[PDB]
């Protein structure tokens, strides 16, 4: 019985940590320019499906990591049995309006929408994804490849809002499928900066260029 | 001061969404403006087997409310915020010859500025009646589709326009097919049955086989 | 004034959607009109490997409530108002022989009058059991299906029609079919079982491929 | 009056939703006998690169409350009413050999009669595990898919049919394929982990393309 | 105390109450963590390849599967409650593990009721079944020695130390299989698979799934 009451603990502890961040304390209502937020963004692609040359869309199957650090979030463990993560719906907690700039179709999800929070208040929030996109896959029968690209971020925060990075402009083709109809001839990630001639604040996307070619 | 600044857009967001009594809507007495534009990215697809047509574009909407308007010096100089288009009024803006139902592309977030405009721009998918017939000519094949209120009159909803030219500048380099023009036209029509002006807006794409 | 329009407004619609009963359908005492017109915008596609065609059009549904009546006088000259379709009752009108879940293209908002009339225009894309032989003949195709309440018999809803010309003012000039006919039918069935009349309209399409 | 019939059935609906314990699912003390039956209104597709074939029909089921009974005396003569499926138990029957989610063509509204009666029928598409070899001879293909509920037994929903015979009368007489049979076999099968017997309903079809 | 008064009940009122007991007033379950991990039993049973794409290497399976866990937050004692042993629950009413394809290209799309099956001593069946789009290489579907794909099943965002995955057996269940599918099963195995990574102590938990198949001749 000593046992039971020791998970039944850990479910209280996890549950009044849970309570003090979601309900006692208010919740995060989003970035401001006065309390810009970083979000750090990265690829894992997994395989291209599918390359139409009659409509110019290629589709993608990838891991898009998502990463932010909020001061709400943050806890210390010895106040809460030393629990130093805990597992949430994306629903229930604020996650960044990344989207891609040029999809064909609506996103498809293909992993629960849920969330890791650690007690430094940083959130990992990683959705497996099947996008279609404008790409124009004219070369992909050659040596050389075909290549495309197709840019993600915020629909409606500047970069004095919301400030998008990579952790590495390489993306991870670890997890890339060995015998796919397409195989990798180079993948980038990389944070491009642009200004409108309106407004001095930069506007940020994460630029994913891919090279590929029919597997032979 | 970061703390404060939360705090500020929390209070200000409480303010206008819980204490205040929000948009219900437009009326013949208090007749809304709402502005429309396109920027068009991408023919996606052209089928003459049915002649349909499928567009990508940003479709901007923008209105502004009373309701919606604050003084930014009573909120820490917070001049906009963002909220979810799901939790205010939008308006009923609906292609007239769609042929399947719209795809949103974008997530579903208006912006809302201290002089109670609000801006919202979905990114949508749409399949249109349109029959390509000269797209594989140097002339190219044109179509045209219609987008207004479904449910109010311009007497309740005034449509404009801010130009008749649809925005180009992101429309992609390597699409199947390039676009010779793309106009949005505002009409104001006045029907034999009734004396209120109906309004829509007509976006015609003259294209062609890249 | 325009603080006074809106506060007008949303009192009626407290009065009318908070402070009475709403409405719980019709029964054979108080039996509900429902009528029922067709405008054609475009046969799609016709596919002859499944005989199944697709037809988009605006289907215009109207009926009347007491429980829906108001004096403008009372809330500030106020004449309509619009509601979502889903915070009010609507009638079940079904396709009888869809193949498909019907789609639906426009805003799902309804019309309300002072007078309790209610007026509904669902724009939708329709997949339909249907055998396209003849459409690249002059004589052409023709292909029927039927609408009516799924759950009501004619003594709880009664369907009628305006008129039986399905209106075709703002059928697309530059569809892959040219429409020869379109009529919008009333019909009444017997069953031996059953007192009770049933009712359907019977919208018939005659059509062949554009020249 | 028709505000008093309007009223009573308010009064009704009030009195059996609101004021009683509303259902809560069939239990081994107090199992509740479903009936279930076919009608088949079209072979929309059959599909010999993926076995699979697509079929429209409308599902018949019936059951029985207690809790949903009542004198049409004490409530003005009301003899049935309407109600959304989602506000009431419905039973969970589910094709096993579906390869598609099924689609509903049909408004999710149920009839219940004062002896406690629920009738439900939605139309429905659905896609199943099916080889269409033969289909173009004159002996035809045959196909099968059963029905039942996913997660009670027969000592929880005992499952019947009326007749074993699928109703052919909505039959789309130019659909591609015609029907040379159509049955509706209930089955009771029994596990060696347990006691308790598992009943479906055995929907076979053999059909051809028509000439 | 006896535990008799229950007995004079309906058995609906029992199971009402039951119900209430469990979902209206325990503060529920939050779900696993490394002080409390849960077991979560994983099995399939497949029904069909309904479709092999040698255009896009999709493959498209139908199967049943089967998840089971135990919580002490769901355990009763039947004799406070009427002898009810079991009862159905809305999917959506309770916990869930996260499980999931790690390689699916579409929407897994669920083909039965979303209605979990909990029993008095806590443990919860759930059996979705469920078309699944994965990646999948086909060729040498069309010869004798067929084509071979795989696809593992896991929780998307707990380790090992908080889900522990298992398996009743590293058989596929073949016995419901489409004996008239375009595609025979030659073998098919689900193998609990422990995973360690260099960044990470804590190790990582999934069933793959082997199907080796051909064209039935
Ligand atoms: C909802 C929106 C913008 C939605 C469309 C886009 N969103 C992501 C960011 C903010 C834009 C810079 C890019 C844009 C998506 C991608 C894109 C392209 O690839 O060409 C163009 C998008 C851009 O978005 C607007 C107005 C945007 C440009 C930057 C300055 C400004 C003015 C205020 C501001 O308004 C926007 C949000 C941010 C804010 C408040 O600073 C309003 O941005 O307008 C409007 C589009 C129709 C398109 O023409 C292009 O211009
Ligand atoms: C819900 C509706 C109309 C939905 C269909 C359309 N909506 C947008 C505006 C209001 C119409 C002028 C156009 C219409 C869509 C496009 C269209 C076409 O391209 O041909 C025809 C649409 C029109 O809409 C009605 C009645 C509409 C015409 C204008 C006057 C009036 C009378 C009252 C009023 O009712 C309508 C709303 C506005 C209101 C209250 O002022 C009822 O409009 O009826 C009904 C359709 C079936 C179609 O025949 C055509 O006629
Ligand atoms: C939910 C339902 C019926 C759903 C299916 C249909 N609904 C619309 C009306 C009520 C039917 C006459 C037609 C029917 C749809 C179209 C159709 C066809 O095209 O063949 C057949 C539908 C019919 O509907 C039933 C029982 C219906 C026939 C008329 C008398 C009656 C008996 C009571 C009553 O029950 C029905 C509702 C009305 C009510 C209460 O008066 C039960 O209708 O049963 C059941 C179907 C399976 C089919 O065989 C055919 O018979
Ligand atoms: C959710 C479920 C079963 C879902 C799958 C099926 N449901 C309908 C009924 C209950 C089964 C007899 C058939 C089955 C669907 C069709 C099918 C087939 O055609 O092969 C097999 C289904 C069966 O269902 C299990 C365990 C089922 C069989 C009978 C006894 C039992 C033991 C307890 C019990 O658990 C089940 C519910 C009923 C209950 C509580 O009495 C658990 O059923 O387990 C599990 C499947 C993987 C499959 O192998 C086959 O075996
Ligand atoms: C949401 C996530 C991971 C989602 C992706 C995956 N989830 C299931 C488990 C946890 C992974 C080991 C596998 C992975 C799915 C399958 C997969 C593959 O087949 O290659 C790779 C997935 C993996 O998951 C990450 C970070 C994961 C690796 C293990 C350690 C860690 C660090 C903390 C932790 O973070 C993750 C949850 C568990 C936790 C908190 O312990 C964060 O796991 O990061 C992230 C992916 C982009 C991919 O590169 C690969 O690496
Ligand atoms: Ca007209
Ligand atoms: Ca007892
Ligand atoms: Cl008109």
């Amino acid at each position: 019985y000593k046992d039971d009451d020791d998970k039944l603990h850990s479910q209280a502890n996890l549950m009044r940590l849970k309570s003090d961040l979601f309900n006692r304390s208010p919740m995060y209502p989003g970035p401001t320019k006065d309390d810009p937020l970083t979000v750090t963004l990265g690829f894992t692609l997994q395989d291209i499906v599918k390359a139409d040359s009659s409509t110019n869309e290629v589709d993608l199957v990838y891991y898009e990591q998502q990463r932010w650090k909020l001061n709400s979030l943050m806890w210390d463990p010895n106040e809460y049995g030393n629990i130093t993560d805990f597992r949430t719906s994306a629903a229930d907690i604020w996650t960044p309006d990344i989207t891609a700039y040029s999809s064909t179709r609506p996103v498809q999800v293909l992993s629960p929408q849920i969330a890791v929070v650690t007690h430094d208040g940083s959130v990992m929030f990683i959705p497996a994804q099947r996008l279609s996109f404008m790409c124009d896959p004219t070369g992909v029968d050659s040596e050389e490849g075909a290549t495309c690209a197709v840019k993600f971020g915020s629909w409606v925060y500047s970069g004095f809002e919301i400030d998008l990075k990579t952790d590495t402009d390489q993306v991870d083709l670890s997890s890339y499928y060995a015998s796919s109809k397409y195989e990798i001839l180079s993948a980038t990630q990389t944070r491009q900066v642009q200004h409108y001639s309106c407004c001095p604040e930069p506007y940020i996307d994460v630029n994913l260029v891919v090279k590929f070619r029919e597997r032979r």
